[PDB]
């Protein structure tokens, strides 16, 4: 049975849609040629990081009043330290063909993102906004801007750089920001005003890595694609555009995107929109969330680490350790180690010494007077 | 039949291969995900793109 | 075995070694590709963090002012200068008698300014306010 | 003045107020530049690990490392630091470099 | 999900 | 590129090409409040060839 091709009109071939729903849907088993899109969002984290707090949630997506202290040193509080936002999406397991030593992982192709809530900035009538002049309207949200987002299969690799090492950031006490002092274990040295390779940290928590001190390390982030922007000014205007047609491609120069290690999609973003000028003259930053529509596909890969080496490397650590006399390292208790293979004609010197050159070829040592 | 891929399963034990973070709620009662779509193969074009089942 | 039975995976360049400057001593074949990730600190006249006293102003300059009377006698700390460096690369030719020699060629450079995210600090303890009771003036 | 030329010999000793890249003589090199004046004008910057810059010339050849050495030079001034007293001071930031190299026969 | 084994 | 729609550049008549330029960079705010313009030179690397006409 089949319909008449002439009697029946033809239509286009759009990609077939299997399912549309929430997070509980990713569990669906899909073929090797399937494609996944995830629409999600991240609220900003700028010191006031929770609306559930009964006392101080009036300033969610805001900071407390920013002021220079006036006397060294500086002691800023967490509520004045806006930090990056981050989240992880757990992806389902996939097949593997151990016979060919190849498995398959998720990769990201494209992300469709846009800053949400831009329309809310035209509110020039917040009851405490500083009038630009007498009998006038409010000073629109403007000034400093910082925008970045990062997509990768690993947590984003960061770099530490602070405008002044004299500042003393709050200590990490089971909560609170994490600063270079927390990573190194020492007070910040004036090297940190420049680039210090010692000051590096993976982005592991939300709202705990302030933007003032951390910046994306360009060296290590090879498995992540991050984009940035900034403008600094007293009351310079903020400009933003938005649409749902602009998409961004994440493939590299070699044709691969970020590979989700641990079947986890790592996302990080941060968007400052400007100041909130108050009648008191006091000032405070502000932010607003970000929209993400990451597209994912299935890519086959070859296991780089052969399983056998992992097995022994695993149980050895699990097996009870053995604290014997040192047999490796600086104080090894080993004197000679010889290695034989095959038969050769008898050489003259029985005290001969041979080794392998830096190029892997066989070499015979010519004896020399040891000083 | 072993339902679990061995390599993916064993790599979970290694830290650098399975990184974990304390990110925003993206799973459960407070999931910050609005929609998820799965595409496989091609079909004849449907009228409504926002199909309601 | 079983070539056709195995799935097909893409072909990417083969990573042969990864490490620090130590790697530059390593030789390699003719059709090789090397890639160097490095950095350079800014020399704003205050050019060393190790000095005892004046290092507090690293990556900065002393207070710039016009003298108000000719001539101008500026100190080095108000003269920001370029930042230069050279990296040593390994030799490529053991024989010179060969009609053709080979040298290192650079094709693409990936650059980025480090530490941009720090500029939002508008609360330096001595930073001038934009207005009374306001916040400090950002780096501009 | 053509007589006022020199080579970027050392670091922290060739001021920016005085020296500028001589366009005529920098043949085996590739340089890029930017500037903005203004007392309190905003500073804008962008960054990504996707922006690579091709160094090849119009004839299809890049810079050749004479003397088995790669020469790199950079300078980035970010802006002022308005102190409460009224004083003003410049500031700079480092740069990242990910040079890609190969072997050409000559 | 690998996260669920823990 | 100096070529026009017809793939023809400027023809150096009189066995010589002519160059003209002008670049101002801004004012010089003197302490007395007075002002004065300022300019910078230009480097030119004209590439040119022979054509039959
Ligand atoms: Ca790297
Ligand atoms: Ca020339």
């Amino acid at each position: 049975c089949i319909p008449k091709p002439g009697c029946c009109p033809n239509v286009a071939s759009v990609p077939k849609l299997l399912v549309k729903g929430g997070v509980e849907v990713l569990s669906v088993v899909t073929g090797e040629d399937s494609i996944t899109q995830i629409e999600l969002y991240l609220n900003p984290r700028m010191g006031v990081n929770s609306p559930d707090l009964p006392t101080t949630s009036n300033w969610y997506t805001y900071t407390y009043d920013l002021q220079p202290k006036g006397s060294s040193p500086d002691q800023p509080i967490k509520e004045n330290l806006p930090a990056y936002s981050v989240a992880r999406v757990s992806l389902p397991m996939l097949n593997e063909d151990i016979t060919c030593d190849t498995l398959q992982m998720w990769e990201a192709i494209s992300v469709k993102t846009e800053v949400v809530g831009i329309s809310s900035l035209i509110n020039v009538h917040y009851w405490d906004m500083k009038r630009v002049h007498d009998y006038g309207a409010g000073i629109p949200v403007s000034g400093v801007n910082y925008h970045m987002f990062a997509i990768g299969g690993e947590p984003l690799d960061l770099q530490g750089l602070v405008l002044d090492y004299q500042t003393q950031y709050p200590k990490t006490t089971n909560g609170g920001p994490i600063t270079i002092e927390t990573v190194l274990g020492r007070k910040m040295t004036p090297k940190n005003q420049g680039l210090d390779p010692q000051a590096k940290a993976k982005l592991d928590k939300d709202g705990n890595y302030p933007i003032e001190v951390w910046c994306p390390d360009p060296s290590k982030n090879e498995n992540s694609r991050y984009y940035g922007s900034i403008q600094t000014g007293s009351q310079t205007p903020t400009v933003l555009q938005f649409s749902n047609t602009l998409t961004t491609v994440l493939l590299d120069e070699n044709g691969v995107g970020p590979l989700c290690k641990g079947d986890g999609l790592f996302i990080s973003c941060a968007d400052i929109v400007g100041f909130l000028f108050k009648t008191s003259g006091k000032m405070a930053l502000h932010g607003l969330p970000r929209y993400f529509n990451v597209t994912l596909r299935k890519r086959w890969v070859k296991n780089p680490y052969p399983v056998v080496n992992l097995i022994n490397s695993l149980f050895s650590n699990l097996m009870p350790k053995v604290s014997g006399q040192p047999m490796e390292g600086k104080d090894n208790q080993v004197e000679e180690v010889r290695i034989y293979e095959g038969s050769e004609q008898l050489p003259g010197d029985p005290d001969i010494v041979r080794f392998l050159d830096k190029f892997g070829q066989e070499k015979t040592v010519y004896p020399k007077p040891s000083v």
